[PDB]
C-alpha cells in the first residue's frame, strides 16, 4: 500500500503543455470501498511564477516522458488545479481503477533562462478516504527551463520502436534539419532493418515537420543508417550514411557501403543514394592495399566543409580481419561530392570521430575513446594542411570520454576563440548529457555545464545564426532524440 513517486528532470521550455513535475503509482487500484484521493503538495513562489496551470492527469500507464510525447499511444485524463491551491481530491470514479497520477504544469511565456530557472514540486500527501498513505520518493524534481524543447523523435512514434542516432544541420538559409536511424523493430544497429527519417524546422526549431522516411530499409541487411550532415560551399546538402551488413560482418567482398545523397532544396528531397564505397575499400577500390580493408563507416552527425570547399567526414575503417581495431581517416573531396580521397592516417585505435575549424586554419579532430584507453580521456589531434595529416594533440585533452559519440562547435565567447564540447558527463556511463568550453590561448576546459541530466548518449550541435546552440541528444534509457536550444551566457559564467 506505500506510494511511489518520481520527480522529473527533463528539460522545458515557455509556453508547453502538461509537463509532468511529480508522478505518483498506487501498489493497486484504490479498493472499491474507495470514494475519494486527495493530493496535497509543495511548488515554490519562482515555480508558480513560471506556470500558468496545473492538473493531476490520470493514466492507467507510468511512463518516463511527459504524457503528450506519446502523442496519444498513452491515455490519459486531466483535472486542472489553480496554480495557487496546493491541494486537489478526485473521486474514485474519476480514477476508474487507474494507479498512475502526475502533478503536471503548464508553462507560461517566461523570458529568463538562467541555471536557477529551474521548475519544481513535491508531493507531500496523499490520502484515501481521509486516511494518509505512506510515500516514497525516489527523485526530485528538477526542469531546466531552455529557450527550445523538443522530443523530436520518441519510440512508438510512427510505428517505430525505437530511434538512435541524431544528425542536426543548419543550412545557410536557416533551415534545420534533424535526422535519425528508425530503428523500427528493436534497438539495435545493422545489420537490423533500419529506415533514415527526418524533420524540419523553418522557424529556428520552434515546430517541426512530421517525419518523413527518407532511405527506407528493405529488410534485414538491407537498412540503412549512421547519417552524418554537411551543406557544401555551392550550397548542396550532403549526407553520408551506411547499408547492409553489420561493421562486423563486413568484408572487401561483401562490404557495409557508404553512400552519399544530395538536397538543393533545403532538405525537403534527396537524390537517390550513390554507392562510394568503391573510393574507400574493398573489390572494387582503386588502391590495391585498402582493397582488401574490411569495413568503413563515417561517424554520425556532421562533417565539415571547409573555406576552400573540401568536403569531409572522418571514417573510422577496419583496416584486419586479424583484430577488431579501427584506424581514422578522413574522408574527402575537393569536387562537390563527385569523387572522395583519404587522407593519411590520424589516429590508430580510434573510433567516431569529428572535425572542427581552429581561428588559425588548423583543423581539430574530435576522437571517440574506445575500450577505455589511457586515463578514458577524449582524444583530440591537429592538422596544419586541411585534414590531410595529423598529429595528436594532448594540449586539447582535459575532459572524460566514457566511450559515445558527440560534437564540437567553434564559437566566440567574449572577444575569445573556444571550443563547445558535448559528451556525456557521468563517470564511465551513458548519462549526464553535458558541454564544455576549451579555452584555445589559456589551453582550459571550463567545468562540465549538465544540459540534460540522466540517461544520455550520442549528442550532435549546430551553431544557429544568433550564436545560439541547437543541441540533439539521445535522453533516457529507451531512447528519445531530443532537440534542445541554449544560449551559452545563460550556461556559463
Amino acid at each position: 500500500q506505500e506510494v511511489t513517486m518520481w520527480g522529473d528532470s527533463h528539460g522545458v521550455a515557455p509556453n508547453q503543455m502538461y509537463r509532468t513535475l511529480v508522478k505518483v503509482a498506487l501498489s493497486e487500484s484504490l479498493p472499491p470501498d474507495a470514494k475519494q484521493i486527495r493530493i496535497g503538495f509543495s511548488l515554490p513562489k519562482e515555480t508558480e511564477e513560471k506556470v500558468t496551470a496545473l492538473y493531476l492527469l490520470v493514466s492507467d500507464s507510468l511512463a518516463v516522458r511527459d504524457l503528450p510525447d506519446y502523442k496519444g499511444r498513452v491515455s490519459y485524463d486531466s483535472f486542472p488545479i489553480s496554480k495557487e491551491d496546493r491541494t486537489t481530491a478526485l473521486s474514485a470514479d474519476s480514477v476508474a481503477g487507474r494507479r498512475f497520477f502526475y502533478l503536471a504544469a503548464d508553462i507560461g511565456p517566461v523570458a529568463s533562462f538562467s541555471r536557477s530557472d529551474t521548475l519544481t514540486a513535491r508531493v507531500e500527501e496523499l490520502a484515501v478516504d481521509g486516511r494518509p498513505l505512506p510515500l516514497k520518493e525516489l527523485s526530485p524534481a528538477s526542469r531546466r527551463l531552455y529557450r527550445e524543447y523538443e522530443a523530436l523523435f520518441v519510440p512508438g512514434d510512427g510505428g517505430s520502436r525505437n530511434y538512435r542516432i541524431p544528425a542536426i544541420l543548419k543550412t545557410a538559409n536557416g533551415t534545420l534539419i534533424a535526422m535519425a536511424d528508425r530503428r523500427k523493430y528493436n534497438q539495435t544497429d545493422l545489420p537490423e532493418d533500419i529506415d533514415i527519417v527526418m524533420r524540419r524546422s523553418t522557424d529556428g526549431g520552434k515546430s517541426w515537420s512530421d517525419p518523413r522516411i527518407i532511405v527506407q530499409g528493405e529488410g534485414r541487411n538491407h537498412g540503412f543508417g549512421d547519417v552524418a550532415l554537411v551543406q557544401t560551399q555551392a550550397g548542396k546538402l550532403l549526407m553520408i550514411f551506411v547499408g547492409g551488413v553489420g561493421l562486423w560482418q563486413s568484408t572487401p567482398d561483401r562490404p557495409q557501403r557508404t553512400y552519399i545523397s544530395g538536397s538543393r532544396d533545403e532538405g525537403l528531397t534527396w537524390s537517390p543514394p550513390r554507392d562510394i564505397t568503391h573510393f574507400i575499400f574493398g573489390k572494387d577500390c582503386a588502391d590495391p592495399g585498402r582493397s582488401r580493408w574490411l569495413a568503413s563507416f563515417c561517424a554520425s552527425g556532421q562533417g565539415l566543409v571547409l573555406p576552400s570547399g573540401r568536403i569531409m567526414f572522418v571514417a573510422a575503417i577496419r583496416e584486419s580481419g586479424q583484430e577488431y581495431v579501427l584506424n581514422n581517416y578522413v574522408l574527402y573531396s575537393d569536387d562537390e561530392g563527385d569523387t572522395w580521397q583519404l587522407s593519411d592516417c590520424a589516429y590508430r585505435r580510434g573510433d567516431e570521430a569529428k572535425l572542427s575549424l581552429m581561428p588559425d586554419g588548423r583543423v581539430l579532430m574530435s576522437i571517440r575513446n574506445q575500450g577505455r584507453q589511457e586515463s578514458r580521456q577524449r582524444f583530440f589531434a591537429l592538422s596544419s594542411d586541411d585534414g590531410l595529416t595529423w598529429e595528436r594533440a594532448k594540449q586539447f585533452e582535459g575532459i572524460h570520454d566514457p566511450g559515445c559519440n558527440g560534437a564540437m562547435l567553434q564559437v566566440k565567447r567574449n572577444g575569445r576563440d573556444q571550443v563547445l564540447h558535448s559528451l556525456p558527463l557521468g563517470p564511465d556511463g551513458r548519462r549526464d548529457g553535458a558541454v564544455y568550453l576549451f579555452d584555445h590561448t589559456s589551453g582550459r576546459w571550463s567545468a562540465p555545464v549538465v544540459v540534460n541530466s540522466g540517461s544520455s548518449a550520442y549528442s550532435d550541435m549546430t551553431l544557429l545564426a544568433d550564436g545560439t546552440i541547437g543541441y540533439f541528444v539521445e535522453e533516457d534509457d529507451e531512447i528519445s532524440l531530443v532537440f534542445i536550444r541554449f544560449v551559452l551566457d545563460d550556461l556559463f559564467d
